């Protein structure tokens, strides 16, 4: 589980978006894993807006927080996970790492800030949905 909280949104995985999320829904995008909903309080986190390939992201499944290395956002094949099918996702991010269902929303952080939220895993990979491109997130 976990979010990201820029301003007054609230990014999400989609497949763990609430009632709340839906019911106050900004954007969704099924091929990307991602979900934003409206908040009443504002966030305390920075979107990073950068091609860093290198950056830190929080497993919840070792309560740790790792360096890894990258690829940069790309549309590529997930194989069949507990909350979704085999599929092609979008704008997805692989780096070698421990990544089970319930690391989701772990965030992946470079110098600049927030890069994405955790989104895949297995196979000895961490998948992250990037959000460097909404750049409509840091602002109105
Ligand atoms: C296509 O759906 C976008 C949205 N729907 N309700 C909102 N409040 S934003
Ligand atoms: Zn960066």
């Amino acid at each position: 589980s976990g979010a990201i909280y820029v301003g007054n949104y609230r990014v999400v995985n989609r497949h763990l978006a609430t009632h709340n999320d839906w019911a106050n829904l900004v954007w969704e995008d099924s091929s990307r894993d991602l979900l934003v909903s409206s908040t009443t309080a504002q966030g305390c986190d920075t979107i990073a807006r950068c091609d860093c390939q290198t950056g830190v992201y929080y497993c919840s499944s070792r309560r740790k927080h790792y360096p890894v290395s990258f690829s940069k956002p790309s549309l590529i094949f997930v194989e069949a996970s507990e909350y979704y099918p085999a599929r092609y996702q979008s704008h997805l991010m692989l780096a070698v790492g421990h990544s089970e269902p319930g690391d989701c929303g772990g965030i992946l952080r470079c110098q600049h800030g927030v890069v994405g939220i955790v989104s895949t895993g297995g196979n000895g990979l961490v998948g992250f949905a990037d959000v460097r491109d909404l750049l409509w997130l840091d602002e109105e």
